């Protein structure tokens, strides 16, 4: 397997505006098929990249900055990854979703607002070429990625991911590590052929002859871990505090991260922004689309090589030689200047300072059926994507969503537009629920850990539990979506429209 820690971590460049005034910031990003070297010992890999880059450029904006991005498709008219036509017009459809973005609905990147090359053909929900991001939301790590109907797992795996950072000037006084000491880490697992080409399975292993070919798979686990588009890279760091914006940009894989020298992370932020208080952690779980905004303090580790380690298996136990490793820090870079940064305890308001009335309690089941080929089809509340919309919260109102998970695995449930609070998790009797539809708890409710006391947008719903979250639906009304962010689940068919109504 590929020799670990021989390539330096790329730092994606920050995208520069095409035009900028006090009133408006304008960016252009074109999707291009490109070549990139994923590891020292590999031939260059053919990939799809925002502006021909993998990951795409990092976009940095201020809170309330009035941003527009024209996302353009200049990709080949045929895909290079295996398309299964039985699960769902031009072959290559794309649309860019700003994950966590508080956007009008027609700039949100709806799966059916897709477009082919040069916008020649567009889906039924397409309205605009230029997307508008008013950024009227908390400072946070967002990320952008393809969201095209029935193609998301493929377009994302192909390379269409990037970081998008909202900076709230009100947080600047906290003196968190900044600029060169504030580094996105987009973590993507991949399987890569000897010739350097991406491998994505064309079918489950040992397919029943009943299966079509290609066939969608229910889960994808890559053999190799990349950070910022390089396989098992190293980052030379100065002996001081760094802020890392850790993004799970993987299709299926969940990580459980730790430092092999036993050092701590200081978590300062979750998907929806700064936590009310910093949380010292020795390890953390990170499912697809979750973000952890953390400080690592290397002050006391000069000279050391520290492995960012992973203990979470994907389809099997973690392998010490391969997926147990993410990247390596080498604390050998000379100090550019005095560490003027801080790791404060007091960060932001508690979400609980809000006293919203509960308009509605919405009960939602994670379930599944079997198609004519014998394949599992994962469904939210036993509905298909195309069934009439049922999740219709009223704009400006707060609901509790009670998410019932009787399946065998965790699903990272994601709502577009909003961030939300986590109320609790409670174990229930799965057999009894499956037999009778009755919910019988086998234990008391468990409130969220401090890491989940802030704002979340993608939340792990574990097997045999009811997860409750509270979300205020706004500030916009319109047509959005909610879904499992395991892309293989999302595409078949664990995704539903969400109408925020007026
Ligand atoms: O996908 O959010
Ligand atoms: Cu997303
Ligand atoms: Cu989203
Ligand atoms: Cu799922
Ligand atoms: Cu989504
Ligand atoms: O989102």
């Amino acid at each position: 397997t590929l020799e670990k820690f021989v390539d330096a971590l790329p730092i994606p460049d920050t995208l520069k505006p095409v035009q900028q005034s006090k009133e408006k910031t304008y960016y252009e990003v074109t999707m291009e098929e490109c070549t990139h070297q994923l590891h020292r010992d590999l031939p260059p890999t053919r990939l799809w990249g925002y502006n021909g880059l993998f990951p795409g450029p990092t976009i940095e904006v201020k809170r309330n900055e009035n941003v527009y991005v024209k996302w353009m498709n200049n990709l080949p008219s045929t895909h290079f990854l295996p398309i299964d036509h039985t699960i769902h017009e031009p072959e290559v459809k794309t649309v860019v979703h700003l994950h966590g973005g508080v956007t009008p609905d027609d700039s949100n990147g709806y799966p059916e607002a897709w477009f082919s090359k040069d916008f020649e053909q567009t889906g039924p929900y397409f309205k605009r070429e230029v997307y508008h991001y008013p950024n009227q939301q908390r400072g946070a790590i967002l990320w952008y990625h393809d969201h095209a109907m029935a193609l998301t797992r493929l377009n994302v795996y192909a390379g269409l991911v990037g970081a998008y950072i909202i900076h709230d000037p009100k947080e600047k006084r906290l003196k968190l590590p900044s600029d060169e000491y504030d580094v996105p880490l987009l973590i993507t697992d991949r399987t890569i052929n000897e010739d350097g080409s991406l491998f994505y399975p064309s079918a489950p292993e040992n397919p029943s002859p009943s299966l079509p070919n290609p066939s969608i798979v229910p889960a994808f686990c890559g053999e190799t871990i990349l950070v910022n588009g390089k396989v098992w890279p190293y980052l030379e760091v100065e002996p001081r505090k760094y802020r890392f914006r850790v993004i799970n940009a993987s299709n299926t894989r969940t990580y459980n991260l730790s430092l092999d020298n036993g050092g701590d992370f200081i978590q300062i932020g979750s998907d929806g922004g700064l936590l009310p208080r910093s949380v010292k952690l020795n390890s953390f779980s990170l499912a697809p689309a979750e973000r952890y905004d953390i400080i690592i303090d290397f002050t006391a580790y000069e000279g050391e090589s520290i492995i960012l380690a992973n203990s979470a298996g994907c389809g099997g136990d973690v392998n010490p030689e391969t997926d147990a490793n993410i990247m390596q820090f080498r604390v050998t870079k000379p100090l550019a200047q005095k560490d003027e940064s801080r790791k404060p305890k007091y960060l932001a308001s508690y979400p609980s300072v809000q006293h919203e009335r509960i308009q509605n309690i919405r009960t939602l089941k994670l379930a599944g059926t079997q198609d004519e080929y014998g394949r599992p089809v994962l469904l939210l509340n036993n509905k298909r994507w195309h069934d009439p919309v049922t999740e219709t919260p009223k704009v400006g109102t707060t609901e509790i969503w009670s998410i019932i998970n009787p399946t065998r695995g965790t699903h990272p449930i994601h709502l577009h537009l909003v961030s939300f609070r986590v109320l609790d998790r409670r174990p229930f009797d799965i057999a009894r629920y499956q037999e009778s539809g009755e919910l019988s708890y086998t234990g008391p409710a468990v409130p969220p850990p401090p890491s989940e006391k802030g704002w979340k947008d993608t939340i792990q719903a574990h097997a045999g539990e009811v997860l409750r979250i509270a979300a205020t639906f706004g500030p916009y009304s319109g047509r959005y979506v909610w879904h499992c962010h395991i892309l293989e689940h999302e595409d078949y068919d664990m995704m539903r429209p969400m109408d925020i109504t007026d």
